C-alpha cells in the first residue's frame, strides 16, 4: 500500500502592520489572499493524484503580532469529536469562514488538507490560567479529510521566542487521525526540537507519517530545515511531510517528502520569491522496526588518534571541541565531556583552502530556546582560518570517497544528518547501522558541507 504524499512551500502575504489591530473584515480579507494562493496548490496535488496536502504554520496571517493584532484573526475551532463538515454545515458553530474555506477546499479536490489558523477559546475569571484578556488564544493545525470534516485540532506546545500572541495549552495534546493510507500525527515547526508531543507520537501512538506545518528560520550547519526534518524523519523512522514559509529574506525555505530510508522530495530555493508544490510517493505503513544504539561501536572502540591539536569553536552560540582533518584521509577521535566522536574518512581529492573539522558537542543550548544537546559533527569550516569552523557554511567543493561517523551518545534520539553544498540532501548516500554510525554506501554526488548526527537529551532540559 503506498499514497501520494503533497507539500507546499508559501510566499505569504503578510499584514501590512501594525498600531491599531485591524478590523474581522480586513484580517479576512488579507487570509482570503493567501486562501485563494493555497487553493491553487490543493487544486494541482488533487489534479495530480495526491492523498494529502500539508500548507506552512502561519501561511494565512503571518508571525508579526501581538495578543490583540492577531485577535481579528481567530476563530473558535470545535473540538474534532463534534464531528463536522463545515462546507455542508456552515453556521454550526458562528461565524467560521476559514474553518468553512478549508472544508470546502478538501472536500471539492477529494483530498486532506493540512493547515495552519488560529484558535481562540474565550474563558471565565473563574478558571485560574484563564488571561486577563479573557480567552486563550493558541497557533493551530487542522486537518480536513477528502470529504471535508475536521479530523484533527493541535495546539502548538513549544512556542518560540516571541510569540506571546498565543498560548501554551495545559498538558500536551497528542493528535492523530486515521486514514485508509496510514496512521498520521501531527505537531509543529519547533515542536520538533522537543519531546512532546513529537516523541511520544512516533514511540507511544506509533503512528505512520507525520504531519509538519513550518516557519522555519534556517541555521546552518545543523539546523536547516531540509536537512534537520530528514534527519527527524530518519532518527525516528517514520514519514515525514515538511510544509515551509517561504521567505528567503528571514532564511524562511525548505519543504520536503521524508521516508525512514531517505529524503523523497525536497526544495530549498534561496533566490527567487515563489512557492513551489512538491508531490511524492510513500508506503502507507513504513517499517518501524530498524532499531540503533547510537554508543554500541564508538563505547567498544578505543581513541582513534591520539595527542591532537585541539581547539574551541563556536557553533549556534555552543562551544564545540574540534580537532582539523589534516590529511586526505584519516582517523580521528575528539571528546567533549561525556561525548567521545569517531570519523574515518577518505575524500574524493585534497583540494586548497578548504579545512574540515570533526567536532563535539555535550552541554545546553540556551540562546533563543533552552535543549540539551549532544553532537558528533564532520564540518566544513567556512573559511582556512579554524575560529570559522561551526559558522554557516553555504557551499564546498570536497566531495567524499567514504565517512562513518559515531559517538557515545548518552540517548537513543539521534538525527543522522548529511548536507551538501548548497543545500542538498544526499538520497540514498548514507546509511545508519544498528551499531550508531553513519556511513557512506558510495562516494558523495556532490562536496559535502556537514554529516553530523545530531543528538538529544530529553531529560536534561
Ligand atoms: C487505524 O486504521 C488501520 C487501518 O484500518 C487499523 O488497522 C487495521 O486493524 C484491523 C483490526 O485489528 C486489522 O484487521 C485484522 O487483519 C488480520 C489480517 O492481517 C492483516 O492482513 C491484511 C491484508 O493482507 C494486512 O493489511 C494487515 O496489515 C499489515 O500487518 C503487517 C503485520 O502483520 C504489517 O507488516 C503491515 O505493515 C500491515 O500493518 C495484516 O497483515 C485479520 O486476521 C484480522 O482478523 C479478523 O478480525 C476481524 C475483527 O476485527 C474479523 O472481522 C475477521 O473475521 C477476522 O477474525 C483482522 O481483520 C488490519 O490488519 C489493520 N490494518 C492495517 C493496515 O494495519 C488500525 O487499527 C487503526 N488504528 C486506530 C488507532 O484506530
Ligand atoms: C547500547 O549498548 C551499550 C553498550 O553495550 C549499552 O550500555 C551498557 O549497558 C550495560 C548493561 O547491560 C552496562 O553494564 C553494566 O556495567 C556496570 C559497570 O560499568 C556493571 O556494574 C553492571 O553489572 C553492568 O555490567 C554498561 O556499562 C553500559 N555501557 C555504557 C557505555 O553505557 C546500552 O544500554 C545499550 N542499549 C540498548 C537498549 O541496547
Ligand atoms: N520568524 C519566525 C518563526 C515564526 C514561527 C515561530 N518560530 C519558530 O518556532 C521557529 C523556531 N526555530 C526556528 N529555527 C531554528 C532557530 C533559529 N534561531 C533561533 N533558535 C532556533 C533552527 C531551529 N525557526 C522557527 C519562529
Ligand atoms: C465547493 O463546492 C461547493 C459546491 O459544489 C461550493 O458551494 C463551494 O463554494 C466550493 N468551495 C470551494 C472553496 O471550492
Ligand atoms: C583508518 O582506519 C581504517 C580502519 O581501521 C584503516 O583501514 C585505514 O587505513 C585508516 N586510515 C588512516 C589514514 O589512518
Ligand atoms: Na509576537
Amino acid at each position: 500500500d503506498t499514497f501520494t504524499a503533497a507539500v507546499y512551500e508559501h510566499a505569504a502575504i503578510l499584514p501590512n502592520a501594525t498600531l491599531t489591530p485591524v478590523s474581522r473584515e480586513e484580517a479576512l480579507a488579507l487570509m482570503n489572499r493567501n486562501l485563494d494562493i493555497l487553493e491553487g496548490a490543493i487544486t494541482s496535488a488533487a489534479d495530480q493524484g495526491a492523498h494529502i496536502i500539508v500548507t506552512p504554520e502561519d501561511a494565512i496571517y503571518g508571525w508579526n503580532f501581538n495578543r490583540d493584532s492577531l485577535y481579528p484573526y481567530l476563530e473558535d475551532i470545535p473540538d474534532p469529536e463534534v464531528n463536522w463538515i463545515p462546507c455542508n454545515n456552515r453556521n454550526r458553530f458562528g461565524q467560521t469562514p476559514v474553518q468553512e474555506r478549508l472544508s470546502c477546499l478538501a472536500k471539492n479536490n477529494s483530498i486532506y488538507v493540512v493547515a495552519n489558523i488560529g484558535d481562540k477559546k474565550p474563558c471565565d475569571t473563574s478558571d485560574p490560567q484563564c488571561p486577563p484578556d479573557g480567552r486563550y488564544q493558541y497557533n493551530t493545525d487542522v486537518v480536513f479529510d477528502s470529504q471535508g470534516k475536521l479530523v484533527a485540532r493541535y495546539h502548538k506546545q513549544n512556542l518560540f521566542m516571541g510569540e506571546n500572541q498565543f498560548n501554551v495549552p495545559k498538558e500536551p495534546e497528542i493528535v492523530t487521525f486515521n486514514t485508509t493510507f496510514g496512521s498520521f500525527g501531527i505537531f509543529t515547526c519547533f515542536d520538533i526540537l522537543f519531546h512532546d508531543p513529537a516523541v511520544t507520537l512516533v514511540k507511544d501512538f506509533h503512528v505512520d507519517t507525520i504531519v509538519f506545518p513550518t516557519a522555519w528560520m534556517n541555521v546552518l550547519p545543523h539546523l536547516s530545515a531540509v536537512e534537520f526534518h530528514s534527519a527527524w524523519a530518519m532518527g525516528m523512522r517514520v514519514n515525514f511531510l515538511a510544509s515551509n514559509i517561504h521567505y528567503p529574506s528571514k532564511k524562511m525555505t525548505g519543504s520536503g517528502i521524508y521516508a525512514p530510508n531517505s529524503s523523497r522530495a525536497f526544495h530549498y530555493d534561496m533566490k527567487t520569491e515563489e512557492g513551489k508544490l512538491l508531490l511524492s510517493q510513500l508506503d502507507s505503513h513504513p517499517s518501524h522496526s530498524a532499531v540503533v544504539n547510537w554508543t554500541s561501536y564508538a563505547s567498544s572502540i578505543e581513541a582513534l588518534s591520539s595527542g591532537n591539536k585541539e581547539f574551541k569553536g563556536t557553533v549556534f552560540f555552543d562551544e564545540f571541541t574540534f580537532v582539523k582533518l589534516t590529511g586526505v584521509a584519516g582517523n580521528y577521535t575528539v571528546c567533549q565531556k561525556d561525548l567521545c566522536c569517531h570519523l574515518s574518512y577518505k575524500m574524493s581529492e585534497n583540494i586548497p583552502n578548504e579545512v574540515y573539522a570533526l567536532g563535539a558537542f555535550d552541554g545546553l543550548h540556551t540562546v533563543e530556546g533552552r535543549y540539551y544537546l549532544q553532537i558528533c559533527t564532520l564540518l566544513k569550516c567556512k573559511t582556512t582560518n579554524l575560529n570559522t569552523c561551526g559558522d554557516s557554511a553555504e557551499t564546498a567543493s570536497t566531495r567524499f570517497e567514504m565517512f562513518s561517523l559515531s559517538g557515545t551518545f548518552g540517548t537513543q534520539y539521534v538525527f543522522p544528518e548529511v548536507l551538501l553544498s548548497e543545500n542538498q540532501l544526499a538520497p540514498g548516500e548514507f546509511q545508519v547501522s544498528t551499531d550508531g554510525r553513519l556511513f557512506s554506501l558510495k562516494p558523495t554526488s556532490g562536496p559535502v558541507l556537514t554529516v553530523t548526527l545530531f543528538g538529544r537529551l530529553y531529560e536534561k532540559d
